[PDB]
């Protein structure tokens, strides 16, 4: 056990609880196709973290092609880090039909 | 705007903010490599959701060929979903490097 | 100052700093009018909390005539209370329209 | 299922769990006069958010002459939001009994 | 730097921001004196830990003679730990007074 | 039951359910040397609050002598409060070997 790996620990177990806590409150009330439409992105994006002379800190891999910058944070953070927080583009597709 | 796109912004906002206030406390004691290092795969790792009847409601693309389950939460969820956070393996590779 | 006066002291700073980090987010992307069409109802919604022999806990004034039972909580807790979330019926009424 | 609702399901559910939480740890030590003095407010305050020219942006309706600002955030919002947070006057004059 | 040590940053983050939020709210209505007095005992509450043998997992030092267990938490952990929450016997002292 | 009384409360039903949560998702994975020396320190460390003038806000006892500064905040509170977290010498001391 690293501290790297307790930090993704802390991630998912916020993921989960919450998936958890929502659907033991809403299935009663939304359809199935309501629930599983909810979830279906999410936790599915990601924060690229750039640092302050254009170097990307987070790893990423081929996927990014299909991945949209939906918000960004600039000017806050105090080692000028730039964060961008990129989902799937099939999430803006599927909305627009 | 859509609920979807709310939901996306609170994951967003909340890992904005966390990124931020650790960098402005950690800034002076840890390097710049040592932070960086830290933050590589901060919210990379996803959630795969599959229902009680083995269908995967998370929208998956691409292949898992290179991901890793680091975690799992089954028997807790309303409608028997099953959880698993996948995350890149190669952050594992690189802990035994 | 009383305990009493320090939980709502909780209750409202949760809501305004909701309130502001939203706004500080959104901002830019919403209109004016859609950040205030999300705020309209934001926070009106209370709950009424009855103990398990029917009798009700929570302050009681004026009528529910125009409020409607958004989300029930039963069985979870303790003492056997049930909860209630009521909400304006004009929410839903300008759905509608 | 609209985002108007889900944020209403998202303060719904957080007093619920708060609520729940709270009974579970305290109902063995507080007495029942105790806790149901505890949550006789409990959630019954709303924020009145009025907007930088004077117009309120949250719904209001007659209640309101019941009401007592409490707590004023002022100055942080970006768009020049003025929150104030209203409980009943009724709790003040059960107080001072 | 360890997961030992992010872990106490995370703990120190929470109490750090929850005192200069609470002050920032607070300072205007409270006395110095009040505002005192709510933050002289605030954190120096510490959990014990004991397994399902009755061994301690806590770190413990000194003596729990001028202790007292305010809270206990038994029966809901997985490895059967009890938990206990101890603060200064001097707080409830100081309440008589 | 006070306000102080209240807030001790809080913070014990954080950590309350911090530990427990983590169990129920590490048990499996870590080893009972891994779990427990992860809870060792857990939640000993604590903040000294010294006011503007150098006068120490927080209620300390002998046990001083065998704390460690780990991290601090200054600058940032509204009344000039400068905000210490001290934790046992002993983890530092047990680390190094
Ligand atoms: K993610
Ligand atoms: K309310
Ligand atoms: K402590």
């Amino acid at each position: 056990y690293t501290m790297q790996r307790d930090n993704q620990k802390t991630l998912a177990v916020y993921m989960f609880e919450e998936i958890n806590r929502d659907v033991e409150y809403l299935s009663g009330r939304l359809s199935e196709k309501e629930l599983k439409d909810k979830y279906r992105y999410y936790g599915r994006g990601y924060v690229r973290i750039t640092d302050k002379d254009g170097q990307v800190i987070t790893y990423e891999d081929g996927s990014v092609q299909d991945k949209t910058v939906f918000l960004t944070n600039e000017g806050a953070n105090k080692l000028g880090w730039k964060l961008e927080f990129l989902i799937d583009e099939k999430m803006f597709e599927e909305e627009i039909l």
